[PDB]
């Protein structure tokens, strides 16, 4: 500061501890067509009364009232719609807070109005890459309703490889009750998983992975799946939905559209995206400092801190926190000669852990 | 300095460290038609809604809306526009920060105007030699739509040699979605493969090869590459675009028009041009001194310190700095006959890094 | 009472003052709230940004949720020498300093009596400095140097009656690209 | 090996990668070993990368 | 702030102490002397 005149000045030093807040993953963002309701705009839903009241209910027969319904009762929180069209006979770059996206009503096109596969190929496309420039976002896919096990395994690998880490694709097809006839019919299951997901986030931390969880709110399969079937399609990134004589529908799997051995479980890609955009957030003071030992010191301090608060929820594989993660700023990774171009690095390694899927015993005979 | 009066002279040595930066790599400039727009002028563009603003959208059937559409959707991040004409019923030389450059609507000409072949070679070797006459900019070529195998391998050679190490060719087209009738059509892979140039030049650095990327928005091929096929393409400057079963659609090859073995790969190409650029940028303070060993030092310890921070992030093959590079600049190189006419050598050799192509393993059974 | 555009002319010297005031003059004005705006008529996104930054535009940007604020700190200077303008401001403060508080060394005896009292008060005014978090070291050494001694000053030249007291300093920097890397180890 | 190597063409070809492949390499033969279906009392017995 | 570099005292009123003398500081250049009590000290000491 500048001192010129006679007085008492008061100032602050700026050492001290700026913690670092995590965000909200529950958010869904649906895209499908509604008979009556505001046009292309992503309104805000927190209830269905809010949809019944805005979008109708039950009337023209399409996917979006079923899906949205399914994810309100798997224990969503909040969603956000787009109606592209309809009868009575988007914009999802601009939103911050989406984590995953779906279009419960695509099929439905291909079934009646006959749009052949390329159509539907083409905005699967366009989805994925959306995805993956948005970085925070994770699409659900599913397959057209009616195939069966030599076939579904021939559809992944030579007409829609996908692959891209940001996907996760879910076979079979859910059988469903409408009240507005009365009657069963199948859907896909595009809102059923959004709200397990959800429901795993909240009642849990992000880090589990949710493989065992109940579909509620359906009937039946229309298909059974053996273990040889499943053990062919758990190779490759196809999940299932499996009846279990005594527990009922539940998913089984939980694995995602990647070929690197990188990213093969979504938990680790969810909790990577969690990661990402908390720190983003919570260091935009550091920009214009100048840079020196002490800013490397205080950059320590918090990310430290932020991990230690990570690991003891346990989160992170190891009996100590000298074991689970690692953060390196100092002279050794920042030479002059980087400093003098004004940069900062500040290494961070971390350990995740993954789920168990195979449980082996041995039940051996000894003396 | 000259001291005639008795007082307190403050004065500052230029003896300091001036350190070089390096220069963005990600623009590209894309030549075509359009319907509506300026005319003969370089518009700068940075996302669709000002290109959609400007040039118009999907009205005319032509390829410059695919292409700029492929490069946006690809992690571009500036373009720049020129359009020669359209229909509703160029002077890239006074650039600076443009690094590559396509003309993705000429084949529309050649399919219905009916142009012949040699006007269409005489354009691409015009801008072959501009290309060569900049000496930073680097050019990408395709090939007429209809062709197979032992037909393009007859046309690179007896029609179109080109080489001149300074261009890339992308043999296969690639089917996309139109939203202006809804329906898929063949279209060069002129701005994809830019697209991936800047992705890959964004997310790593500039020395990584793109050689396995995926075309996001591919579609399909109309064609298919056997082993075979591509060893007998391979040994020539031709690249390939390759489905794989689990893995999609993705570039291959990463090769470039050179007969001479010293520029056959593209990186090599791309790392050179941006080190000639910084070093031409950030060396102007060196004409007209004096001419002493205190300037031969600076620029060694300039030059030095430059290279050692290029090195410390993997871009050069060695593990010690002595075994990366070298630079020669003392009474060795200037003798004074030289040093007479006032001027400077400074002899610098670099080792860069090569992709690699084929592995091989083993599996031998040993006791 | 109506809305019209104006040059920023005073707002960012007035941005320079309160900068000078709250801290220290080594400090770059690089993020500072623009009060009294309300828009720009002008939006710039990464892209455009980083076509201007390598030449010596700096920026005014509009964040989502943080408002109008500076961007960029830097000068019109093709010699990299001199690419910031906070250590040009720094520069002037310390010219400026010592040229004022020193005009009694003229006409001495010019002993070395005189080269150890001016090494004593430079000394004790670069201490002084650095104490502030203002110079790059962890020790004084590593910060500043002086010297003023027979090795820089010969015969020949204290014949004519001149003194040298070379100085050297090492300046801090603003930290512009923060990097992290979040990678995942056993 | 031939389906769980793909990622590695078109790399910077540097002691990094050789590091990275020889640490995948000798987990995957340390894993095989470990349940009993190579003949060695110790695993620098057993393989060599 | 611009007077008290140089040699220029003040006398400033105070909401709530009224009228004080401010900066007891002398006229010279040289940064010896700057303040009046050294000089005035130095001046006993030396009548002593």
């Amino acid at each position: 500061p500048s001192y010129l005149s006679p007085g008492v000045y008061v100032e602050e030093v700026a050492s001290g501890s700026r913690p670092i807040e995590g965000v909200g993953t529950s958010v869904a963002a649906f895209v499908g067509l509604a008979p009556t309701g505001p046009l292309n705009e992503p309104t805000l839903v927190t209830n269905w009364t809010q949809y019944v009241a805005a979008f109708g209910d039950f009337t023209g027969g399409y996917y979006l009232a079923h899906s949205v319904y399914g994810f309100f009762n798997n224990g969503g929180s909040a969603a956000y719609v787009v109606r592209v069209g309809g009868s009575a006979e988007g914009g999802l770059e601009a939103i911050d807070e989406i984590s995953m996206v779906a279009v419960p009503d695509l099929m439905a096109a291909y079934q009646r109005g006959a749009i052949d596969l390329e159509a539907v190929k083409a905005v699967q496309l366009g989805l994925i890459a959306h995805c993956e420039l948005m970085g925070d976002r994770v699409a659900i896919i599913d397959p057209p309703p009616n195939q069966n096990a030599r076939q579904i395994r021939v559809w992944r690998q030579e007409t829609a490889g996908y692959d891209s880490k940001y996907a996760a694709l879910y076979y079979p097809w859910i059988k469903s009750f409408d009240p507005a006839t009365g009657q069963s019919r199948l859907v896909p299951p595009s809102g059923h998983v959004a709200g397990i997901w959800a429901r795993n986030d909240s009642e849990r931390g992000v880090h589990k992975a949710p493989a065992n969880e109940v579909v509620r709110g359906a009937v039946d399969l229309e298909l059974q799946i053996t273990r040889g079937e499943q053990d062919l399609l758990n190779p490759i990134g196809v999940n299932c939905i499996r009846s279990f004589p005594g527990r009922g529908i539940r998913v089984w799997g939980a694995r995602t559209l990647s070929s690197d051995p990188a990213w093969r479980y979504l938990n680790i890609r969810r909790y990577f995206n969690y990661l990402e955009e908390s720190i983003l957030i919570g260091t935009q003071w550091v920009v214009f400092e100048p840079n020196d030992h002490n800013l490397w010191a205080r950059i320590r301090r918090n990310v430290s801190a932020f991990l230690v608060n990570e690991w003891r929820n346990g989160a992170l594989f190891g009996q100590s926190p000298d074991q689970a993660y690692y953060v390196k700023c100092d002279e050794e990774t920042n030479p002059p000669e980087s400093v003098d171009l004004g940069r900062v690095v500040c290494e961070i390694g971390i350990a995740p852990v993954k789920p168990a899927e195979f449980v082996i015993f041995r039940l051996a005979q000894f003396s």
